[PDB]
């Protein structure tokens, strides 16, 4: 099972608003099933995808839903840890969308280390995933530290937080619950 590079996650992951970062895009991704009240992971079902060749990772993410084989009788909780949202493209979000109205067994939670408020496409790009079902949220230190520990090749490295990360994290969670209030 293939975990990231620490440079890759760090350069990615970082939260500091003065940087415009969209080249790239990684999603670090985990599925549980809902049962018996608690939750349960499976460790095929996580792994992380950056973009390919002008196809996101969010896109990259519904085309390996198939090969997750999830039974459709039961309830799971997709959870994306994402470096930044939502997808930049037109309708990219949309495919998301129709992928929550066709698959609704499946809530997705989006973690997003960054969001970019253009007061335009994507405030109403991060409303409609809203509106389909998705509970998005800005990464905190523990959720940063979570993928740490989860997806990256750390070998036994703790967390190592950037300056700010805290009060950055806190800033964009502010704009995005502004933009998400209902």
């Amino acid at each position: 099972r293939y975990l990231m590079d620490p440079d890759t996650f760090t350069s990615n992951f970082n939260n500091d608003p003065l940087v415009l970062r969209r080249r790239q895009t990684y999603l670090c991704y985990e599925v549980e099933r809902l049962d018996n009240g608690t939750s349960v992971k499976m460790d095929q079902h996580m792994g992380f995808l950056c973009n390919e060749s002008g196809r996101h990772a969010q896109l990259r993410f519904l085309d390996l839903v198939p090969s997750l084989q999830l039974d459709p009788a039961q309830i799971y909780r997709v959870t994306w840890f994402i470096s930044w949202s939502p997808c930049f493209s037109w309708g990219c979000a949309g495919e998301v969308r129709a992928f929550l109205q066709e698959n609704t067994h499946v809530r997705l939670r989006i973690k997003a280390a960054r969001i970019y408020d253009d007061q335009g496409r994507c405030q109403e790009a991060l409303q409609m995933l809203r509106d389909a079902g998705a509970q998005v949220s800005i990464m905190t230190y523990d959720e940063f530290e979570y993928c740490w520990d989860t997806f990256v090749y750390r070998q036994g490295c703790p967390f190592q937080p950037w300056d700010g990360l805290e009060e950055h994290s806190q800033a964009l969670s502010g704009r995005l619950r502004a933009i998400l209030q209902l």
